[PDB]
């Protein structure tokens, strides 16, 4: 049994929420708060164990972007810390590779990274590797056979809809074929051996197109679009289907959750969060105890 976990997110402020969504009952539970209220954080999971990268806090008191790296263990329901980041990451992109995680661009403050690292869970370590090619914020990232794809992105001044792809065995990016569309903050995973790209924003419209990139090919070609325009919507993959839970389409919050099916080339609404917001982290992992 693996549910879809949804860690922080933004609406009016930060958010500490946990929760997660079973695809099969429908239900929503309500779990550990995060430590600390985060929006734009990434979500992945490494043998078992959720993790919340990155993010930032908005509160009434300040504005913080984070560095921290913190662990939600399903047999317990309790969140733990790791060894922090070499820098904050709000509005980072994630990437698992052979059980390391890899952090993928955002900013501090008016930085914008191409710097990318790696954490190691058998050391509680954060090792620099090669940067991107490219400042990246609000940066989609995929892994497609153990090679790490940084997708879109904002550099600073502009919304971009290159993307480039970095080889763990050389500590290279190498640029790849242009997506169509440009998109920043886009959801961007790995579904069968493609990568999708869903939504985002360019600088005048959310977007609800989708677009996957087919490595035979090299090429990137449109499939069917989302029902709802999203930029920072949260995107994972359970049991050969993709979700996207919510996001921000110009007026609103989005609570939407809306369900990819890759054999009929269709979109479905399937569920409502129970409040909306943006900037979520997302990933599947077994239920709770």
């Amino acid at each position: 049994g693996r549910l879809i976990y949804t860690a922080g997110g933004y609406f009016r402020q930060s958010l500490s929420y946990l929760e997660a969504y079973n695809p099969s009952d429908g239900t929503w539970l309500r779990l550990a708060d995060l430590q600390v209220p985060r929006s734009g954080l990434a979500g992945c999971v490494v043998g078992g164990l959720l993790y919340a990268v990155g993010g930032r806090n908005n509160s009434p008191d300040g504005n913080t972007d984070s560095s921290a790296l913190d662990c939600y263990n399903p047999m317990t329901n309790q969140w733990s810390p790791c060894a922090p980041m070499s820098v904050p990451r709000n509005r980072i992109g994630v990437g698992v590779i052979d059980g390391h995680i890899y952090a993928v661009g955002g900013s501090h403050g008016c930085i914008h990274h191409n710097s990318v690292e790696r954490y190691e869970p058998e050391r509680d370590e954060w090792h620099l590797v090669a940067p991107m090619l490219t400042r990246r914020i609000g940066v989609g990232v995929a892994v497609l056979n153990r090679l790490l794809y940084a997708v879109g992105g904002f550099d600073g001044t502009n919304r971009l809809n290159s993307a480039e792809c970095y080889y763990p065995e050389r500590n290279e990016w190498r640029m790849i074929t242009a997506m169509n569309t440009i998109r920043s903050g886009a959801g961007v995973c790995v579904l069968h051996n493609c990568i999708y790209a869903a939504g985002g924003y360019d600088g005048q419209d959310q977007l609800n197109s989708v677009e996957r990139y087919d490595v035979a090919t090299a090429t990137w070609t449109f499939v069917a679009p989302m029902k709802h325009r999203r930029s920072a919507l949260g995107i994972t993959v359970h049991q050969g289907r993709i979700y996207v839970l919510g996001g921000y389409d110009g007026h609103t919050f989005l609570d939407s959750v809306e369900c990819y099916d890759p054999d009929t080339d269709t979109w479905s609404e399937v569920t409502r969060m129970t409040s909306g917001r943006s900037g979520v982290g997302v990933a599947v992992t077994m239920e709770p105890s």
